[PDB]
């Protein structure tokens, strides 16, 4: 009837799902800075351990969003894609998502990519892009200018998430992946309606799914069923594929598509310097393991876009390779990223 | 090794067992102030839904243990009993526990009893002792005169247990219970190897036992059948008895010993000042369910002594029940109090 931390962590305790509103305000108590780093830790545990739920996770996600800064009205195309995961995956991997994310902007479909700096890696998303001289600094107007002047723009989750703050010193203190891992892929502030969104937690990836199934996107929640939060090449993947406001789980074979296995090593990464020089090798065409990853998770975002303004599953998957590696191969992709660069240093 | 919050909170999400070291890794921290606030809490809430284990829960109260101020060199008789419970009942209730005590200790057994101020309850041991005028503020030197001087000392908590404040302070902020709850019955700084401990809660008890059984304690850890962390006399409870390192469980009716079933109603309690009211009114011998409630707990403790030296339980029950009678129709019991307030009052000059 009336909320309190020790009601809402009693009843996780208790392993019983919150009452609808709840988790709500316990996220809104968070975002305003009227939770103690102790209540805010205690949440974050206990409802990872009585295994959220989708209608609790949109709740928390939902008022995250109500904090974020958003993107000046109308600057947003209706069919923009996102390409993100939670990280965490645990393998040091080059970085595929920002890789993937250039090569479909090259291929015509708008992207706006939410992304940070690493939390357990050598190097994540934005500290590649910086380290290849984009622009990961830019608020709400730049990044509506970088999208319609380059056809795809970067929002940096701390940028547009300031109200987060105290949450996110919370996950550093403890470590421990929690429900909270969940919700940067969750709160793209730019809103877009399609996404390749990759899990490192084969639990919780039917609940991510389930959260953007209610706000009617068309999105593939994906798990390497190696571990990576990346459609892998090493293995199959799970993918749970979201539209019309219902999911539809399958595995995925990439060898189905014609691609030889390789093994995680190949896919290795190092520091930023070193991963920035990964993504310039793709873009440049080089043949390899990293090119048939990016390809791959490439046409995976395409496949989410298509199926917007709606191809059937495998004609949408054979159109979205032969777009990827076009992307590529015709120079489109390098190309693109270096107009990118121009327009952040124009500014 | 070589351990971390990520290592061990991770462990514990993924529902697992810790690795031995790794609760003392992680209580060393909490006592120390190294812990953050958030990684307090997480351990706290992560061990509970977990589950802890007697292993785990002794490495806690052993690290604990080893910051507590201590009482000085051969001041604990060997035969010492606490009688003292969790708390966090949520039933009102007269100060069960800490009438017993005096009752327990008017018998002739030592009692060095360890407490606190209520946490959700109207009055706790320690806010009840002090509205009788007993002294709950004495170091080790004083608790240790207490002792030999009068036959009962008292240590409060916060007094003997400074170092785990941080800890304390994120108990408040979560306010839900958690593993750190079976702290205080496992944490008396005087050490005493006898005990009657009462548990709100039932799942939690077995390794309650499993910590004194590890100490080679004699120990009844109770919960009354209706909820009380104390022995119930409304209803059966469920005792776990520690003898010779081994924990058997028991249910238990006190109705076997001519105990009329009472209402939960009729033990209700209210602020300090009432609570002390009605230890008065048990000492100066008035019948009725709070002193049947007194007699049992006391009896309780009396049986948890006599286990120190192996009788068995029927009798050693009959005798502890005889005895905590007389130490009431005697007046030895009301006697006993004011000696302790007299001991406390004897302090200033
Ligand atoms: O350090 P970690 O916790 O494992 O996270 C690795 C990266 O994964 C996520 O972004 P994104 O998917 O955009 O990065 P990517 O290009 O490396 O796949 C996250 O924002 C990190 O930047
Ligand atoms: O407020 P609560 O969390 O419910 O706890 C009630 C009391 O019980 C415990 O002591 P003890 O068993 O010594 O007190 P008693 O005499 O009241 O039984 C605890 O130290 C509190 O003083
Ligand atoms: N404010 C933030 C918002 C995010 F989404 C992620 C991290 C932070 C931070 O303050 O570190
Ligand atoms: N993992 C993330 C993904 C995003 F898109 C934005 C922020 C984060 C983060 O975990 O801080
Ligand atoms: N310091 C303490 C020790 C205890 F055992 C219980 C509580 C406190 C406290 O600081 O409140
Ligand atoms: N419940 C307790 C029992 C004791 F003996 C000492 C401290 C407490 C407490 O919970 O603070
Ligand atoms: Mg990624
Ligand atoms: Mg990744
Ligand atoms: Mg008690
Ligand atoms: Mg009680």
């Amino acid at each position: 009837s009336v909320p309190s931390w020790p009601q809402i962590l009693g009843r996780l305790t208790d392993n019983r799902d919150l009452a609808r509103g709840q988790a709500a305000w316990a996220m809104d108590q968070i975002m305003t800075g009227n939770a103690r780093p102790a209540q805010i830790a205690a949440f974050a545990v206990a409802m990872t351990m009585k295994a959220p739920t989708a209608d609790e996770v949109g709740e928390l996600a939902g008022v995250m969003l109500s904090h974020a800064h958003p993107l000046p009205a109308d600057t947003v195309p209706d069919d923009a894609v996102d390409v993100v995961g939670t990280g965490g995956d645990g393998v040091n991997t080059v970085n595929l998502s920002t890789m993937a994310a250039i090569v479909v902007a090259a291929a015509g479909v708008p992207v706006v990519k939410h992304g940070n700096r690493a939390a357990s890696s050598l190097s994540g998303g934005a500290d590649t892009l910086e380290a290849l001289g984009v622009r990961i600094d830019l608020g709400p107007d730049l990044v509506a200018r970088s999208l319609a002047e380059v056809g795809i723009g970067f929002c940096f989750a701390p940028r547009f998430h300031p109200s987060y703050r105290h949450a996110a010193a919370v996950r550093r203190e403890i470590g421990v992946p929690t429900v909270f891992n969940l919700l940067g892929p969750l709160t793209n502030p730019a809103r877009p309606r399609a996404g390749l969104i990759g899990c490192a937690f084969a639990d919780l990836a039917e609940v991510m799914a389930g959260v953007f199934a209610a706000r009617r996107s068309s999105v593939l929640v994906v798990h390497g069923d190696d571990g990576l939060d990346e459609l892998t090449t090493t293995t199959t993947s799970t993918i749970w594929r979201v539209a019309a406001g219902s999911v539809d789980k399958l595995t995925f074979d990439p060898a189905g598509f014609g691609f030889a296995r390789a093994q995680l090593d190949q896919l290795a990464g190092g520091d930023a310097q070193a991963n920035a020089a990964a993504v310039r090798a793709v873009l440049g065409g080089a043949r390899g393991p990293v090119r048939d990853a990016v390809v791959l998770n490439a046409a995976g975002a395409i496949v989410a876009h298509a199926g917007l303004s709606s191809a059937e599953w495998l004609p949408a998957w054979e159109e979205g390779l032969r777009r990827a590696s076009a992307a590529i191969d015709t120079g489109a992709a390098e190309q693109l990223l270096a107009r990118w660069v121009r327009f952040g240093r124009q500014i």
